């Protein structure tokens, strides 16, 4: 259901779902073979050398210039992300969380003429036809491969000459470097409470979880309500720093690191910038590259905010409407509360740097299933979390640094 039809990586392009594309801002990269395994949501099979000029090759952190450069790797890569996003769909949260990053369009905040509406083609990509001519195409995200340091997983945009997309509620297309061939190993953290008949030696992270994590960031920034990556918290362990909207992305108790005030503050603040859109939408009387109509347009960005219409057709941003959506954003979608849905094992706090890195495949039914992840049924690997433990489950793991 979320990926409907399978996706060989040898298929041939068409146009549609299947076509060499062209990131706007790489500039004059040759085009990439990507892939739409679902309305607003593409992936390149590629190792990320586009979204930044300075990282353009592949010369804890592991590093291979030769990952992910083989078809047949970039194929068992798009089956490899299809398979999570499944996974990570077949669950309510999940589903819900990819629903709100379908809706959330970045907006159409390109224009200097108030009463116009128009898009910031940074937004877009280049969809390249067969016969050779190119269509632009919105698009809200991107799944990429990792760039020359294989396990750095982020998430990207490509800014704005003046505007912060991605903390003025406007919101940018999002580019996420991530990899299902490889997940990390934290420890056990053994506490009073916890199962003590708990396998043996460390476990390995669900990659789910850390796909679902990337696409929390992603939504917070594709509704532009992402914390300042500059607001941290000096966590004692000298002081390490840690950032907010990674707490907060995280969940759990590491999310009550955002005191009370700073939630407020943000709430506020947000809301304030979503009233500005309904007011822009509101002085909005024409709209540029019209392969779409006002209205239609009016109304998707009515929908993604939640606005609210009155008789005359003037937009309002509805406190308890807000209320919802944001915390739904901040609160309800963060990793652990994917975890307590997976049910899996997974690092009780962001903060559990443990050097460990394994090469996986979670493509086979084998070693993996969208429902029961690593711990299959039937299996052996569903109790005590076998299937997480590179111990019990070595066949599954290959430690690399």
């Amino acid at each position: 259901m979320f990926v409907n039809k399978q996706f060989n990586y040898k298929d041939p392009v068409n146009g549609v779902d299947i076509a060499y594309i062209k990131i706007p801002n790489a500039g004059q990269m040759q085009p990439v073979k990507a892939f739409k395994i679902h309305n607003k949501i593409w992936v390149i099979p590629e190792r990320d050398t586009f979204t930044n000029p300075e990282e353009g090759d592949l010369n804890v952190s592991y590093y291979d210039s030769t990952y992910l450069s083989t078809d047949n790797e970039k194929d068992n890569y798009l089956k490899g992300v299809t398979k999570l996003f499944e996974r990570i769909y077949s669950t309510d949260l999940g589903r819900m969380l990819l629903t709100s990053i379908v809706r959330g369009i970045p907006f159409w905040g390109g224009s200097t003429i108030d009463t116009e509406l128009k898009v910031i083609d940074t937004n877009c990509i280049n969809v390249i036809q067969p016969d050779g001519s190119y269509r632009s195409e919105e698009l809200n995200l991107v799944i990429i491969g990792p760039s020359a340091d294989i396990i750095q997983f982020e998430c990207k945009s490509f800014g704005h000459d003046v505007l912060n997309l991605t903390r003025n509620g406007y919101g940018s297309t999002q580019y996420i470097r991530f990899s299902p061939d490889f997940t990390f190993g934290f420890e056990e953290s053994l506490e009073v409470d916890t199962n003590p008949l708990l396998g043996a030696g460390k476990f390995a992270t669900d990659p789910a979880v850390t796909l679902a994590h990337e696409l929390i960031h992603a939504e917070h920034r594709l509704y532009g309500i992402a914390i300042n990556p500059n607001r941290v918290f000096k966590v004692n362990t000298s002081g390490l720093e840690v950032s907010f909207e990674e707490l907060r992305t995280f969940g759990g108790h590491d999310a009550k690191f955002i005191d009370s005030l700073q939630e407020n503050e943000f709430r506020l603040y947000y809301y304030n910038k979503f009233k500005d859109v309904a007011s822009t939408l509101n002085k909005a009387k024409s709209i540029i590259g019209t392969t779409a109509s006002l209205q239609y347009m009016k109304n998707v960005f009515k929908e993604k905010y939640l606005l609210s219409e009155d008789t005359s057709g003037k937009f309002s941003v509805d406190k308890l409407k807000f209320d919802k959506l944001y915390k739904m954003l901040t609160e309800i979608y963060t990793e652990d509360n994917f975890v307590n849905f997976f049910k899996v094992i997974n690092r009780k706090t962001y903060l559990n740097f443990d050097k460990a890195v394994f090469r996986i495949n979670i493509v086979p039914d084998e070693n993996y299933t969208i429902k029961d992840g690593f711990n299959l049924k039937g299996a052996n690997l569903s109790t005590n979390f076998n299937g997480q433990n590179t111990e019990i489950n070595s066949r599954n793991f290959t430690r690399l640094k």
